[PDB]
Parts: structure tokens; sequence; C-alpha cells
């Protein structure tokens, strides 16, 4: 994977090229107002150690931070997301700790409201592949990376509430 961070918009100013996970990008650049992703699927984070607002980016040019639905120009850590192939799989649950009704999801869902008549998910279990959870339908709003593993409370994917609008498999 290869991603380049620019301090100013329109691919101007001090920049930095990255090809791996980095838990603290501050030793390399101070702010980010545009990005070129040459390859790889990336999750970017507002704060060091993969904290704060999260943003999903794939190959392409992003001339302003609005293009990754940014809240501000802070990008201080990043993950190169492993690219799974074949069946992605996750189980979603109505209640904490894998309780309540369970639904299995093995494809993209642009509206959990349309598919399940749900506005919230309170726990989920990611069995295969990485995913991005979105606050709003059609892959909009706040974003949260779901790697394989257990998420027994919504707090575990970094959200401040259980609102879930859409879910996307991380694919190139």
């Amino acid at each position: 994977g290869k991603i380049t961070f620019y301090e100013d918009r329109g691919f101007q100013g001090h920049c930095y090229e990255c090809s791996s996970d980095c838990p603290n990008l501050q030793p390399y650049f101070s702010r980010c107002n545009s990005i070129r992703v040459d390859s790889g699927c990336w999750m970017l984070y507002e704060r060091p150690n993969y904290q704060g607002h999260q943003y999903f980016l794939r190959r392409g040019d992003y001339p302003d931070y609005q293009q990754w639905m940014g809240f501000n120009d802070s990008i201080r850590s990043c993950r190169l997301i492993p690219q799974h192939t074949g069946t992605f799989r996750m189980r979603i649950y109505e209640r904490d700790d894998f309780r309540g009704q369970m639904s299995e999801i093995t494809d993209d869902c642009p509206s959990l409201q349309d598919r399940f008549h749900l506005t919230e998910v309170h726990s989920l279990n990611v069995l295969e592949g990485s995913w991005v959870l979105y606050e709003m339908p059609s892959y909009r709003g706040r974003q949260y990376l779901l790697r394989p593993g257990e998420y027994r409370r919504y707090l575990d994917w970094g959200a401040m509430n259980a609102k879930v609008g859409s879910l996307r498999r991380v694919m190139d």
C-alpha cells in the first residue's frame, strides 16, 4: 500500500509518504488537508494510537478533507487494512453481549433500516474480513473500522451511540 498526506489542500505544502501502519504520524507532518492514495485500503485516525475520528480511504485523489468526510484537518495515525477475499462475514445483535435477535451479513448493506428495520446495533461479531460501519445510510457520516473479533458493546467500535446506518466490506 502507498498513501501520501499533504498539509495543505489540493496536494500542496509539506507532505509525507507512508506504506505501513503508523501509530503516530506527528513525527512526519502536522496537519492534513489533502491525500493521494496510490494503493491499499486505509483507515485514518484523528489522534495517535488509532483514536478519535476514523476515516476510510481507497485508491484515489482527495483534494480536501471533506472528501473523506473529515471533521477537521487532524490525521495522526493510520492503518493499512488487510485485504480479505472470498466471503466476508459478521453477525449483528440487537442487544449487548451478543443477545437479542441475530442477523448474519456477508455482503454490503447501504441501509440497515431498509434491510433489517433497525436503527441501532448493540453488539456484533466479525468472523471474516474487515468492514467499515457508517453512522448514516449509503456510507455517510461517522465511520468506524471493524476488524475480525468481538464487539460486545457499541463503545468497542469507537462510537458514542449504537446508531448504525450502513456497513461496507473493505475491498479494493
